[PDB]
């Protein structure tokens, strides 16, 4: 569980989205596991606009923040689940670090702000859905 609150937008994992999220839908992409819905209250998360490859992510399964090195956003294959069939997820960044079911939604941050959210994991690895290319989140 977890979301990004920037201006009048809420950013969540698409597979974790609520009824409210779908009834107030702005944009969604299954191939990125992202969904953006509208909000009445104003959010103050700063989204990073950079090509950083080091940052810090929140791991709810350990109740701890962890520093990580992470790869450039790319098309990576992701095994089947009760939410999606086997497929390549786009805009995904990998890091060596702990994650287990229940960790999706944890924020990855760099010195410039929010980079993305936990979206995949397993085998001593963690995957993040990048949000830095979504320039419209700020306007
Ligand atoms: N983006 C997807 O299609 C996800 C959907 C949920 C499930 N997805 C996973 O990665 C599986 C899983 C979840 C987690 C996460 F929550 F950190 F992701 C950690 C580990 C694992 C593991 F190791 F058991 F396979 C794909
Ligand atoms: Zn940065």
């Amino acid at each position: 569980s977890g979301a990004i609150y920037v201006g009048n937008y809420r950013v969540v994992n698409r597979h974790l989205a609520t009824h409210n999220d779908w009834a107030n839908l702005v944009w969604e992409d299954s191939s990125r596991d992202l969904l953006v819905s509208s909000t009445t209250a104003q959010g103050c998360d700063t989204i990073a606009r950079c090509d950083c490859q080091t940052g810090v992510y929140y791991c709810s399964s350990r109740r701890k923040h962890y520093p990580v090195s992470f790869s450039k956003p790319s098309l990576i294959f992701v095994e089947a689940s009760e939410y999606y069939p086997a497929r390549y997820q786009s805009h995904l960044m990998l890091a060596v670090g702990h994650s287990e079911p229940g960790d999706c939604g944890g924020i990855l941050r760099c010195q410039h702000g929010v980079v993305g959210i936990v979206s995949t994991g397993g085998n001593g690895l963690v995957g993040f859905a990048d949000v830095r290319d979504l320039l419209w989140l700020d306007e």
